[PDB]
């Protein structure tokens, strides 16, 4: 049916591809599904796994094809166009084709639409065979070596192959690594694996001999009695079949949706529209179907006017790009109840004039109709509707009219200018903001290629020796066929170059002529260069006779780059580097023991040292394999190497004298006296004054009474200019409109400012900023225009000398913003309609020990909002959990960010599948109840949770190496419930390690406000811990017995076979 259907996609269909690079032009290709592997596959150039798509939505509407929306190069149809949007993390990509006809767009739709519910509910076993089928096509036949290199790849480190025999390898591997788990229990019978589902695991349905029979089934797939072989019971125990969550409580259960609204956790957003950080972050109609799509029930536009009459949303008074409320509004008509069918809420912060607001509301009831909640839902009620009574209506939060009627926001000036830096001397973007007080700034946001040609390797017998050493080296080593090659400059003769080649265990030198062009060996071919000739001989053999073949790589390119020093001790690395006044300088250097290398660095104002190992053809860095000093450098150029810290800087001689012209002044090294009228007169240590520089020998200065006048460069030292120094970051405001983004602080007031009318370093538009009280103190900075020039330098010199619409207040029936009133809790005066908001710092004050208790009583009547402060401009989010303990409901975090507090959130909600709406206990909303009090729980059961962890499987890579994984179990709730605990780390294996015996026990005063929190962290070689994977449950929906825990990203989303595998112990038995 369907099947026939998926089997017809496998042919390949032409179609356009827009391309999300807005550079490339949209080309057409031929896309075929590759079930086999359930991937997708075009012209091979791209692939898409199947696994993970989130969304098929048929139409234009993407990114992709609004490049070209105006243009028309070409013209994306809402008929012939569908986009497929995928990945692992908040911000999906996208692929967005154009087919040549209707039919062929429903076909890809129909078929792609059942392959990913069947991909991503297909039976472990067969994930396993589609994640080898990858794996094996990765590399008919493959060697011994690219076996090795790939299992390094798949995290794991190995101490004529066809599939079948790699499949059989893996096998193997996986069950003989982890034959030691502590299991109680070459066959395994339905008899026997049902007694373990009784006996151990607490599976009361398995008495039932038959479903026994067909779950076992239902896992194998492939028939007589069904039985487990060994390996396939502990793949068993590792997969989401065995899981410790209990998917029962993936479904939503009407009967608890009957409550007010103000008893339940609601999934909440903040400021949905961003996409990144809250200052220069692209605001994306995907962010709200993306939230909508994962269980978010209230999410926020902020509007402003836009051009037309018609609000735009972005982040007020930031570089966050703007998007039309008209597609926002159809986005969220669109995602609302894809996900859930029960109410979303709309945060509207409004900054619009009066007649724009009047359009949204116009739109508002155009667009949504009945889905629109215009009126209340009882006005006899006391308390508000139930999620049961609003399925499907979409309400609005706004102020409302009565009848008849220190961040970002606060600041004057916000941007991104750009600063020099001191050691590359280039200008990098840094975002600025300008208060009534103070500047913050953040941190920052032919044959010469060709591997055979080693170049000069000596000037004797020297070089002859060399080429031998390198040749024999590497055919022995990687047993290399004959005639590998390796070509130098020749010793002896001059201009001329000399071939050596591998042949019977032995090298074989041939001179190469060259002549003017002509290149030959001894009486053979000439040629038009020595690429030519080589290449020919590739192909063809040379006179024995001999083709060439592989070409020796050369292991020392490293000795001429900037950043190597063939002789620098410790120590006299550390002092060129405390030299530098930026982390990320770097440089490598030969250390006295053999095949022994060192990589000092600079990281938070301290140097440190890291060796390197030559191994063969190859280098270490711990567990980690390079090609070569060169391949590891460029690598970690563009990968941090420690923290965050990627290779910046290399530190050589010429690197330290430049690092460094608004009044600069210069100390004289020598006396010179003038030898032309245009000529400065000095003597040794005269300090030269506003001094204007210019390559040439020559600068111009003020001293000894004389004005601008010239006088040699060579004869002076440039004096210091502390801007360039990095500021005490010990004391740093923790707290300034920056947030953890800040790099310094600026005492306006005790600044000046001037605009380089020149510009400087190819830049146009610079102003510098002085301190009269601190010579030579300047910094310069540029702007993209003269106008943002302008505005700026007005801006801090001034600093230095220093309505609501009714078509939309009445859409406004519940969520009605009103000031809170901590007297009006409890009282009739409080309105069940009416609700209040806290910015983070100012909910603390409600959700501690004094008044959390009040702060429960308000929220069993009224909704309060959370959101983060205007300081996390880097998006981070808040601990959500105080605030759900004292019944907040709408506790908005940044969905875009991968932190834990939104794994918490996902983690919350995944009791009813995400659904948005999570029925607080009973044992909360009661009268007694204190989140910081253990003894308002009264009679109420705690839990004992007793956990060892056993092993994992297909653990994530963290970068090159092999982790070296240990596994952190956390339980969250109230204080008294929360504490963590770890295991100790395992050595060089994230593909199947398993752990020492450590029993864990946790006890748990509440387990109705509980979580069960596992975080898979490598210990990585400078001995910090790095996330490698995780999940979080809440602790209701626990089994027990030997269980998998299946393990996700950070963004909340499956990881493909990656779990761990415990026993899991929790009393008192249920
Ligand atoms: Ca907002
Ligand atoms: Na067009």
């Amino acid at each position: 049916e369907v099947l026939h259907l998926c089997r017809s996609l496998e042919v390949g269909t032409v179609m356009t591809l827009f391309y999300s690079k807005k550079s490339q032009r949209p080309e057409r290709k031929t896309f075929q599904v590759k079930l086999e592997t359930r991937q997708i596959t075009w012209s091979i150039e791209g692939s898409i796994d199947i696994r993970e798509i989130k969304e098929i939505r048929p139409g234009k509407t993407s990114r992709d094809f609004d490049r070209y929306q105006e243009d028309p190069a070409f013209r994306p149809d809402q008929s012939h166009c569908f986009v497929i949007l995928y990945g692992m993390e908040f911000r999906l990509k996208t692929l967005s084709l154009q087919a040549t006809s209707e039919d062929e767009v429903n076909m890809w739709i129909k078929g792609l639409t059942w392959l990913m519910e069947d991909t991503l509910q297909a039976a472990t076993p067969l994930q396993i065979e589609r994640w080898l089928r990858k794996q094996f096509y990765s590399v008919d036949r493959i060697s011994a070596k690219d076996l090795k290199n790939m299992l390094s790849q798949v995290n794991y480190r190995v101490p004529d192959i066809t599939y079948g025999q790699f499949a059989q390898l893996y096998r193997s591997l996986m069950y003989s690594a982890q034959k030691t788990m502590d299991l109680p229990f070459c066959q395994v019978s339905l008899s026997e694996f049902q007694q373990f589902l009784l006996e151990y695991q607490g599976e009361l349905w398995a008495v039932d001999r038959l479903q026994v029979q067909e779950f076992m089934l239902s896992f194998l797939r492939d028939i007589e009695e069904p039985y487990f072989f060994l390996d396939e019971l502990v793949t068993f125990l590792f997969s989401k079949e065995n899981s410790v969550w209990n998917s029962q409580l993936d479904a939503v259960c009407p009967e608890t949706m009957n409550n007010p609204l103000s008893h339940y956790w609601i999934s909440s957003s903040h400021n949905t529209y961003l996409t990144g950080d809250q200052f220069s972050s692209e605001s994306s109609l995907e962010a709200y179907a993306r939230c909508l799509r994962m269980g978010c029930r209230c999410i926020e536009l902020d509007c402003w006017d836009g051009p037309d009459g018609m609000p735009v949303i972005y982040h007020g008074h930031t570089l966050t790009t703007k998007i039309k409320f008209s597609d926002v509004l159809h986005t969220i008509k669109e995602h609302a109840f894809v996900a859930s069918e029960y109410p979303v809420i709309l945060s509207i912060e409004d900054h619009c004039s009066i007649a724009q607001q009047r359009n949204m509301a116009q739109h508002f009831r155009k667009v949504l109709g009945d889905t629109l909640l215009t009126k209340p839902v009882d006005i006899a009620a006391d308390g508000l509707p139930s999620p049961n009574q609003l399925k499907r209506k979409i309400l609005i939060k706004h102020k409302k009219l009565a009848e008849g009627s220190n961040d970002i926001s606060n600041s004057i000036k916000n941007g991104i200018l750009y600063l020099e830096d001191p050691v590359n001397h280039e200008w990098y973007p840094h975002y600025f903001v300008l208060t009534s007080s103070k500047i913050y700034y953040s941190e920052e946001t032919l044959h010469s290629s060709e591997k055979w040609f080693h170049g000069k390797l000596g000037a004797g017998r020297d070089g002859r020796h060399i080429a031998e050493r390198l040749l024999t080296e590497y055919c022995i080593e990687t047993g290399a066929p004959d005639g590998s090659f390796l070509v130098r400059e020749s010793e002896t003769f001059v201009g001329d170059y000399t071939l050596s080649f591998w042949r019977n265990g032995k090298v074989q030198h041939c001179r190469i002529h060259s002549r003017q062009p002509k290149f030959f060996l001894t009486d053979n071919l000439v040629f038009d260069s020595l690429y030519d000739l080589i290449t020919h001989y590739q192909q063809v053999p040379l006179r024995f006779e001999m083709r060439l073949s592989e070409p020796v790589p050369q292991t020392n390119a490293h000795e001429s780059k900037e950043w190597y020093h063939a002789s620098l001790t410790r120590a006299q690395a550390e002092h060129m580097l405390m030299r530098v006044p930026r982390d990320g300088a770097f440089l490598v250097r030969k250390r006295n023991e053999p095949n022994s290398y060192a990589i000092s660095f600079r990281a938070e104002g301290k140097i440190k040292h890291c060796r390197v190992q030559q191994e063969g053809q190859t280098v270490m860095l711990g567990n980690s394999e390079f090609d070569s000093l060169v391949d590891l450098i460029s690598y970690y150029e563009k990968h941090p190497l420690y923290r965050k810290m990627k290779l910046r800087y290399p530190i050589n001689e010429e690197a330290l004298e430049k690092i460094g012209t608004f009044k600069c002044a210069v100390k004289a090294l020598f006396d010179y006296k003038a030898q032309r009228e245009d000529e400065l007169t000095f003597t040794k240590s005269a300090i030269i004054q506003n001094v204007e520089k210019q390559d040439g020998g020559w600068w111009r200065g003020d001293y000894g009474g004389k004005k601008q006048l010239w006088f040699p460069s060579n004869y002076v030292e440039e004096m210091i200019n502390p801007a360039i120094l990095e500021p005490e970051r010990e004391h740093l405001d923790e707290n300034s409109p920056l947030g953890d983004l800040l790099r310094g602080v600026l005492d306006v007031p005790a600044c000046q400012i001037a605009i380089r009318p020149e510009g400087k370093n190819n830049r146009l538009f610079v102003f510098s900023i002085s301190m009269p009280s601190v010579a030579q103190w300047s910094l310069d900075v540029a702007a993209d225009s003269q106008e943002e020039l302008q505005d700026w330098v007005k801006k801090i010199r001034e600093v230095a000398q220093t309505k609501i619409a009714l078509e939309l207040s009445e859409l406004v029936v519940y969520c009605r913003p009103v000031p809170f009133d901590e007297e009006k809790i409890g009282t009739e005066r409080a309105c069940y309609r009416d609700m209040s908001s806290f910015p983070e710092t100012k909910a603390e004050k409600y959700v501690n020990k004094a008044k959390g208790k009040k702060f429960l009583q308000y929220n069993r009547l009224q909704l309060s909002r959370i959101y983060p402060k205007g300081q996390r401009l880097d998006s981070s989010n808040y601990d959500p959990l105080p605030m759900w303990i004292c019944g907040s409901q709408l506790v908005a975090l940044n969905f875009q960010t991968p932190d834990k507090p939104m794994q918490m959130n996902q983690a919350l909600f995944m009791a009813g599948g995400h659904c948005g709406y999570v029925l607080q206990p009973s044992t909360m909303r009661d009268e007694a109840f204190d989140p910081f009090d253990k003894s308002s729980l009264r009679g109420l059961e705690p839990c004992v949770i007793c956990i060892e962890v056993l092993g994992a499987r297909h653990l994530p890579k963290n970068g090159r190496g092999i982790v070296c994984p240990f596994v952190e179990i956390e339980v969250a709730g109230a204080e008294y419930d929360s504490t963590k605990q770890k295991t100790e780390f395992v050595v060089d294996n994230g593909l199947n390690p398993v752990w020492p015996a450590k029993p864990f026990h946790f006890q748990i005063s509440n387990p109705e406000f509980a979580f069960l929190r596992f975080v898979v962290y490598e210990e990585d070689m400078f001995s910090d811990q790095n996330f490698l994977a995780q999940a979080t449950f809440p602790v209701k929906g626990l089994k027990t017995g030997y269980r998998a825990v299946p393990l996700k990203n950070n963004y909340s989303e499956d990881l493909e076979l990656a779990s761990l595998l415990i026993k899991i112990d929790i009393f008192p038995a249920k």
